[PDB]
């Protein structure tokens, strides 16, 4: 009963950004242009490219192929996604105000926390998932909402139509919305009213564990210009490789996400029938408080299954400790599967009375799975709850 | 004249961070890592690694290289050399100053005027070349001193130790010294005073015209952890390829610098010789008002050479459209050679009035001098002097 | 009606060989190890490593990965699959004798009869899909059968459990298995009774059109020292990052296989179904000569589709031309659909004579279905056909 | 009072091949086009690029390149340097006669004993750097002569002009020279009368110990179409990554090797007049027996140094343990020094009767001075002689 998948999704993935007659050579895949420079015919009059942080060949079939995917007129890749983060606080003024997801990844609270509000910036963090609350916490000050959903790691779900509905009525407020833990594949925040679709690439998007970087989809003509004077300005920008490389996952996107969901589900219905299991976060179980929304926004769920192990923070090291199939890692949305404890790795950076209120506790397991053999992962996890039991 | 080379350079440029015992494969060269994240024995009990923005060892093993060749205990890769940039003006706070050298890279510029003001930051530009000029701007809300030297592009050459005087004597203030037209086989910024040493990577560093980076340096440790968090909490990282890359290019550093100077002095004593140029901007020129300075300053010169041709626009276009070996476009510090006209491209991004006031004007071009011949060098430029002038 | 699927094929795939321990980092992905040489602790005493030709990290990492999908106990990996063909035939000597498949790729047949030919070697073209002709055409001398199935481009399927019969009645000859068009995970030789199964990497097994390369996977000990050292002393060994890059897509490759089976099949019925297309050539229509021969011998199929078009050479080309999602090129296996006519392209290498007794006419397409969406893929043939007629 | 430099080698090695016009971008580093296949507009008319096996923009810029440097009109890159040996050796057919230099690289010797010599080809030895033995030892069947000057590792120079005339009056024979340990910056044997210039490019070209690879330049319309055929056919191509990486390399080769000399001699006068010190072997020295015949053919000499250790195998063992800014290790021409014991390293492949009337002792060592600082690599050969007396 999810969303209608996008249309053409796959089509897009494989070919926009990727056409042939872009180069002499008629080459069926991008080449991957590492000069810094090029020729121009007379001063300031270049042929589409002056200099790699400007643009460059690479980076832009990548960019072409990201909006496509998002839905989006427009797209800008980073150096990464804290660093898309950045570029995206850098389109306001001393003075102005953020409000940020209450539960958000522990860089994107540590940079707005302890940076960005060094700079004449207020940072506001309120559970948007209760839309009222948002209401009540916007302000005439108020320029940028920052929403993750579903959220690293407690993974509520924040209703985007609705937050759209209230964030512009008040005129000039951004709405971001980070879509890395859903992918455009399952869920597009531009379609949802959302105003800007932005992505960690280096989960989901690239998906095979080896490129760092940051994705940020626009439709404004406007805010597009002012995010892509800040990609030159600031400099945070990839590496023509790295965008190559993160192109060549997006061409299979599409087929890595199914199998996600086809795991992730079969991993968050073993774990609620699990004896040692004392609670399971999963958008697509009936038992997560916003499981008919997500069908309403979304076309499906990924492999991010999180968790509550029943015990100690002892029971839950042990049970990391067997398991030898997951790996115990940061990141996710990669093809191989990861667990980890985000209190003590990912969410370290959070401060703790803040994990507390959020639910991020000593056994709270956050797992990334891949897309291993069903059974095989089954019989891992098993294997290491018992030995925590 | 100059000051003797400094000892181990190319040594430590070759061996420093590319310890064979560090990897299984006991390998000579070390491999590229590009894992984004590494796997733990016990939760937050890591093997040197957590997360790859935070640290890996390609990166790590570049960070060393650079910090033996700046004489410095740590340094830390960026993105770009304006994310290096940026990252620093992070290490300070709404209501604090920047003092910026009045004649800077045009992006050096944009970012401190259009972009770091709007965010409780004053900036002030002033010719730091005149020392006294500084001490004068020089407020108690001071926390960042950034210069070019020579800079980009008029080439004016400053006293490092003597602003590290003036700026140290204030107690917590900041000097950044951009190295990037020198490199440190020619200066070392650490070693003459300056707190930090910062490069765009993407000129001579690497100097292969294909990685696009930003390099500092630095020994005190308090100034070294603030930079380490905010280059995690930014993520303005590079690519671990683009580093092994400028890795594999500072192996050559040495003996690529030996032969810009060679090039490079002799374009500008070509220029300077020829009845088309009125003025050539040279370091390693006695013509240069402070070539004393620079023996003084530095172990030698690089291959970036200004100069002003005779006549308008009109002639420095026709210049530049019939050169055959040099190449009409930006970036520097690369093995081939490179012309440009700063006013309308590079350096674009500076307003008229400034470019007018530091000198910019339509006839100064500005050279980056390869590693070609010689001989055909000086046959490009003199073929398209005598085209811009019959 | 199909084989069962490989048991743990997704879980080797990602994981073997990619053991985190390997590495000081504990990296999850191998690094690529570039250095050419590698310091010893005594002159000709290694810790593993002493030149990258005879070994390398990231090559032995893709290699032990292989060999797991192909159920094999080693695996080489090879500069391209004409380069693992022409190590291959270094195995023998001169005065041997080789069989070669009637129906094989165009590259192949031309290194056989105009280059192996002239070093001692006899070289006999069989149509091995009648048993009894290979069993006719084996002689004294006969030290090589080398076989394709499904055959390129005709698709002619060959039963392997009864060439290994045949071959392995006469004591020293050895059966090779060409299984780039079906790739592991539909088709194990190995288990089959092949001696080696051999891959163009270039095609399936990487699957991202970037990477020229080729494997040779095999059991018996003494023919793995004899290739392990002819990889060394003939040195067509591929470069590190290649095998990074082709070990990457090893791991997707059953999520991409799948895919490709599922719009294989779509397109091979539509275009069977078609008034402008004379005869459909598909291992996975009931309408192929050895349908039940596949089901018995692999697990599915894949999105190698033949056909021949109604008409002349003109209306195979106006088809060919007007195509707008297809790409007119040579090569197949990519996650991008691609068409061809290969009696001028890919197969020109084929005497003309020998063409038409194999039926590599004027009118016979080859299709490569990529991973697009299914309903545009239809569609670009559809309104193709109709250009032609 | 050497040759004088090559005119114009600096700018055509960094320019040859490298126009940005080539590019839509024009960009002023050529891309790396990994594309395994080009769109074609027709079947069977292609721009260019049909299949990168045949040829690709990222390795023909590397070939124009190399074609220059050598002053030849053509080139051909491969995946190693004995994968282009291999090719070569292909050009001929069963019945052919091969002329080898007696003193040849350990891996080249083993090929065309081991290998060529089972399939119709008969291999001779011959002790090439006395000429009248050459000329002595031509047969009518003799095709192919293949010489190593200076030769590794006993670095015997050859006459190449003197051997080109003997060989090329007898009609049908092709002369070759394996330049790797000169590099052309410093020899040019087509200039001399050579019909192939050679290289392992894996040494001096690349010169950053990163890249396996061989080259191969020649000045013949029909042998080029030959081993161009062969290039195609055999498929021991290299990577298009590595063609880069090794294009990137000869940007600096004139500046390398030229430290390459000074650092080379220093060691070489520092290591022939050191106590413990037997033979010292280096072109460029006036004891070295062909010196003045070096100073005829070439423009310089490399950091490549050979020894005779003072005693025996043990001193030469612990002298190579006890460096500790040279590296032990195989393979050389890279910006760090190497040091090994070739005997039973590299040169362990030749039979020992052949070692020892080559001089392949105990007690040579073979060094491949790099770039670091004089004053250090000089200590480093004081403190390691000193402690093995
Ligand atoms: C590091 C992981 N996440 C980082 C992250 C980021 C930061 O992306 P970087 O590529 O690490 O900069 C942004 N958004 C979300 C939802 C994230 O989860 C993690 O949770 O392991
Ligand atoms: C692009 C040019 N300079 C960039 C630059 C930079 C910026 O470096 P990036 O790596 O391009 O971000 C910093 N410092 C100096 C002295 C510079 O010249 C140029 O002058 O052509
Ligand atoms: C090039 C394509 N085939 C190459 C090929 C090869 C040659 O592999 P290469 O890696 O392309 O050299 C071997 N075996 C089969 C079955 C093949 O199809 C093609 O038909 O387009
Ligand atoms: C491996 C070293 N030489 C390889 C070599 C080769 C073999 O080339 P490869 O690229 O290593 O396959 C060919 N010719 C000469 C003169 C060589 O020296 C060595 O001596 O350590």
């Amino acid at each position: 009963g999810f969303l209608p998948h996008f249309q053409h999704f796959a089509t897009q993935a494989i070919h926009v950004g990727q056409d042939p007659e872009q180069w002499t050579s008629r080459a069926v895949v991008p080449p991957i242009s590492l000069s810094t420079t090029f020729k121009q015919g007379a001063p300031g009059q270049h042929s589409g490219f002056e200099y790699s942080r400007s643009g460059n060949p690479t980076r832009n079939c990548l960019e072409k192929a990201v909006a496509a995917l998002d839905g989006a007129k427009y797209c800008l890749a980073f150096a990464s996604g804290l660093a898309a983060t950045v570029t995206i606080t850098h389109l306001l003024k001393a003075g102005d105000q953020i409000i940020c997801m209450d539960d958000v990844y522990g860089g994107t609270n540590r940079y707005f926390r302890q940076v960005a509000s060094e700079f004449g910036l207020k940072i506001s963090f309120v559970d948007c998932s209760k839309i009222k609350l948002l209401e009540a916490a916007i302000t005439p000050e108020t320029k940028l909402v920052w929403i993750e959903t579903p959220t690293n790691p407690t993974q509520k779900v924040i209703d985007i139509e609705g937050c759209a509905h209230i964030v512009h009525k008040h005129g000039d407020i951004i709405l971001v919305v980070d879509n890395t833990f859903m992918s455009p594949y399952f869920q597009r925040p531009l379609a949802l009213g959302a105003d800007i679709s932005m992505y960690s690439a280096t989960k989901y998007m690239n998906g095979h564990s080896d490129v760092v970087m940051g994705l940020v989809s626009v439709n404004c003509e406007s805010l597009h210009n002012r995010l892509r004077f800040l990609q030159n300005s600031l400099g945070a920008v990839p590496s023509p490789i790295d965008c190559y490389l993160c192109n060549r996952g997006l061409k299979t996107l599409h087929v890595r996400m199914e199998k996600h969901f086809k795991n992730g589900m079969a991993v968050a219905q073993f774990l609620e029938s699990n004896p040692w299991v004392e609670k399971v976060i999963y958008p697509g179980l009936p038992s997560h408080p916003q499981h008919e929304l997500v069908k309403r926004q979304c076309t499906g769920c990924t492999g991010m299954v999180t968790f509550y192990i029943k015990g100690t923070l002892q029971h839950a090291e042990i049970f990391l400790k067997n398991l030898k199939l997951f790996t115990l890692a940061e990141s996710l949305g990669g093809f191989e599967s990861l667990a980890e404890l985000p209190a003590i790795m990912t969410h370290a950076s959070v401060l703790k009375n803040d994990r507390d209120v959020l639910g991020i506790s000593d056994t709270l397991i956050r797992l990334s799975v891949g897309l291993e053999d069903e059974e095989d992962l089954l019989e891992d996890l098993d294997q290491a709850l018992k030995a925590a039991h």
